[PDB]
């Protein structure tokens, strides 16, 4: 790799967190750069840097402080930081991350040390453009923007929301290996309905309530412009919008700038690549097995349609397929004849015809009486009520399926329909269990069973690395569902036989390369990246693939 040229020197060098190397500047450059005596004399290599790092680390004793430290790492030397956290990942994730990246954004503004990211208020709507001339990166390949309007469980977070791309970007670079010089968390300041932080006397952010619906629209509008102008080519990633707007957004934009949803797109996408895979482990495919849903609004029917077409994909109708699906509401059943069903969810209604089999008859069909009916493979959880899947419910569905599939996706693990330890109980330990929230491996009868989590760090980082490797200018439902079925291939469940449906972290760049590859040949089939060889895109991958190293450096006016 060639010598990178740098203008900074002398404290300035020392004081800016993606180029500084701290005790790690060779003798050459520290007389080249003015910084001779104004470091210890030793020299170190970045893994002594992380190896102290590491013991800092351990001396913290809450995970909030945790988080603490590792952004003051991050905002003193970037690749050290990157560094530690390769060598800690399973550890270091959920402190970067969700859960601890939750607090971190309702406490914003009490723990606010320095400021990291662009911001972009309501005031500053007419100045866009002069906002992102202000990042001094000479190229931005992936932004992360949320509106903070709801975060992982906690809702409205108003300005505080900037933890979660900050955290996220961590994981694209942790995970996928997007250089951090080609990053940028931005947060959406439009106000806040949270009436606790517009009486926080320490707020740091507009103090005022969420703008109105036009205002809305119009200021996006304008951040999408402003965006496309500076880095046309950049992949963007809307995160913790509202769902009022999550969805007419993601609609709105994806064919103007390449982008997507990873609440929406990315969650559908892991959870139908365990369905693959758990599928596989129970013998079979998932075109074979029935499916019941609890949890019937938008992210329930969005993970369904998706399922749909991988089953299609695996050689069903669009009618059997549909077929095989039943969603649940608060009241028993979607079917014919009920009223006032929203677009998305009349697509996913049952016909009462189909029901003329059924034993039971209403207007409104219980979930144990759909569980009776219907006698499926899968039950999975997205509704958010606890304790939903009964000790009834699990046996029933249990009574006549030898190996079943249960999801409780539910977050956080408060809102489960059910937890680990009871469904392996009621059913003996031949359960295939993934969740949403993560859980600690299962105890029973001596045994161990340890428990997949539906994790997003599975999907997104590989979209993100090959969009920029294949310089894909859109995010195809094809390219996602490659990612999908790239992701049951990893399966340790069905590669050795035994194990989590999902792979390890340990290997996740392994994944996320391996879904690069997959979605950048997709993006270059449907004509949204220029075609090239199998080995040039490999090789782009590679080359796209950034790891936790100091580079050269030489030094410009």
């Amino acid at each position: 790799q060639r010598s990178l040229y740098i203008p900074y020197a002398g404290p300035v060098l020392l004081e800016f967190p993606l180029l500084n190397k701290g005790s790690a500047f060779s003798m050459e450059e520290r007389r080249n750069f003015n910084l001779l005596g104004l470091l210890p004399e030793v020299v170190e290599t970045i893994e002594e840097q992380a190896e102290r790092a590491w013991i800092q680390y351990q001396g913290f004793k809450t995970e909030i402080d945790k988080h603490i430290y590792l952004r003051n790492i991050q905002d003193t030397n970037e690749t050290l930081f990157y560094r530690l956290v390769n060598n800690h990942l399973d550890e270091m994730m959920p402190v970067i991350y969700t859960p601890t990246v939750g607090a971190a954004c309702e406490r914003f503004s009490e723990i606010y040390r320095r400021s990291r990211g662009v911001f972009i208020s309501y005031q500053n709507r007419h100045n866009m453009d002069d906002i992102l001339q202000n990042v001094p990166n000479h190229n931005i390949k992936v932004i992360v923007v949320t509106d903070g309007e709801r975060i992982l469980g906690l809702g409205d977070q108003g300005i505080g929301g900037m933890g979660i791309p900050i955290g996220k970007l961590s994981l694209y670079t942790a995970c996928g290996g997007i250089s951090p010089a080609y990053t940028l968390p931005v947060v959406l300041d439009v106000g806040t309905n949270n009436q606790q932080l517009l009486n926080d006397p320490l707020y740091m952010g507009w103090r005022n309530p969420r703008i109105t619906d036009d205002e809305y629209y119009e200021f996006v509008d304008e951040f999408i412009q402003a965006v496309k102008q500076r880095w046309p080519d950049v992949l963007l990633q809307f995160e913790d919008f509202a769902q009022k707007n999550a969805m007419p957004l993601l609609n709105r934009y994806r064919n103007e700038i390449c982008s997507f949803n990873d609440d929406i797109q990315g969650t559908a996408a892991v959870t139908v690549g365990t369905l693959i895979a758990a599928s596989r482990a129970a013998g079979g495919q998932l075109s074979e097995k029935k499916i019941v849903f609890r949890g019937a609004g938008s992210a329930g029917c969005g993970i369904a349609e998706m399922i749909i077409s991988q089953t299609q994909r695996e050689g069903l109708s669009e009618e059997a397929a549909r077929q095989k699906v039943f969603m649940v509401d608060r009241f028993g059943l979607l079917t014919d004849k009920m009223p006032n069903l929203l677009p998305f969810q009349t697509k996913l209604v049952q016909k009462r015809e189909n029901l003329s089999d059924w034993d039971t008859d209403s207007d409104v069909l219980s979930l144990l009486d759909v569980v009776r009916n219907v006698k499926p493979d899968i039950l999975i959880g997205v509704s958010g009520c606890t304790g939903l899947f009964t000790e009834e419910i699990i046996r029933e569905m249990h009574k006549h399926c030898p190996r079943p599939i249960v999801m409780p996706l539910s977050n956080p693990t408060s809102r489960v329909e059910a937890t680990p330890q009871d469904i392996i109980a009621w059913t003996e330990g031949n359960a295939l269990v993934a969740t949403g929230s993560p859980f600690n491996p299962v105890v029973w009868k001596d045994k161990i069973y340890p428990i997949a989590q539906c994790n997003n760090a599975f999907i997104f980082p590989g979209i993100g690395l090959g969009v920029i490797a294949s310089g894909a200018s859109r995010i195809t439902d094809e390219m996602l569902m490659s990612a999908s079925e790239t992701l049951a291939q990893y399966s340790p469940l069905v590669l050795n036989g035994e194990g989590m449906v999902l792979p390890e972290l340990k290997d996740i760049q392994k994944v996320s390369r391996a879904i690069a590859f997959a979605v950048g040949k997709m993006a270059q089939q449907q004509g949204v990246a220029v075609k090239t060889s199998a080995e040039a895109l490999q090789q782009a991958i590679d080359d796209n693939f950034w790891q936790a190293e100091y580079r050269d450096y030489r030094r410009t006016s």
